[PDB]
């Protein structure tokens, strides 16, 4: 029944597992974004069709992939799948494939995230999109690290990796 490729979660979230807010992100750090450009390079990106939008165009140097129930939903320089099952079709020999959100397509593949690279930003933002609640039993944090904090960035916030012991 096995996929063979990592499936990675990217997130970033506040101290109540706010993701979003009226469709976009509450939050601007230019910093923690180039940490999530230099660590998805060269690796398919999976993503709600709403998330996609709300970037608005295809992420270079990355396979973009779209998750939709439409049928007939199509943009230039993307693929588009319509299940969990597809996207293991699409990327059946891929290395590592990094669900970048939001909350419906992270409930979608909570059951098969294998490794999590989540930023904890500080403060406590008004949102209403969240991050799913996670049993960490049998998971390690492997790598921890501050973000930057200046006049750019103007919160404060931790880099976390976990991987899962299965
Ligand atoms: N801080 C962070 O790290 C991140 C924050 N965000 C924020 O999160 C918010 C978006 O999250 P959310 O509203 O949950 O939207 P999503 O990105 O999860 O997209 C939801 C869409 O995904 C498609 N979809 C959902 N379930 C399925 C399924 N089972 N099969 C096929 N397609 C499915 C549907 O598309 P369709 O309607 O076309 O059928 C649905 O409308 C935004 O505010 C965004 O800015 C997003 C990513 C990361
Ligand atoms: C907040 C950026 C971010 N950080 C982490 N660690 N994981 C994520 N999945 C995201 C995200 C996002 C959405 C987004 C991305 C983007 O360029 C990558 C541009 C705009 C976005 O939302 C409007």
């Amino acid at each position: 029944h096995h996929h063979h490729m990592r499936v990675s979660f990217m997130v970033a979230m506040d101290e109540n597992r706010v993701i979003g807010k009226d469709n976009n992100l509450p939050w601007r750090l230019p910093s923690e974004l180039q940490y999530v450009k230099k660590t998805t390079m060269g690796h398919p990106l999976i993503m709600g069709r709403k998330n996609y939008e709300a970037i608005g165009r295809p992420l270079p140097g990355r396979r973009n992939i779209i998750v939709t129930r439409n049928e007939g939903y199509h943009v230039e320089g993307c693929e588009v799948a319509h299940s969990v099952e597809e996207v293991f079709e699409l990327c059946k020999n891929e290395e590592e494939i990094f669900i970048f959100g939001g909350a419906q397509i992270y409930d979608l593949f909570l059951p098969y995230v294998d490794k999590l690279y989540i930023t904890k930003i500080h403060h406590a933002f008004e949102g209403d999109t969240f991050f799913p609640e996670m049993d960490m039993t049998n998971w390690k944090e492997v790598f921890v690290e501050k973000g930057l904090t200046d006049e750019k960035n103007p919160y404060t916030y931790y880099y976390h990796v976990y991987e899962k012991q299965q």
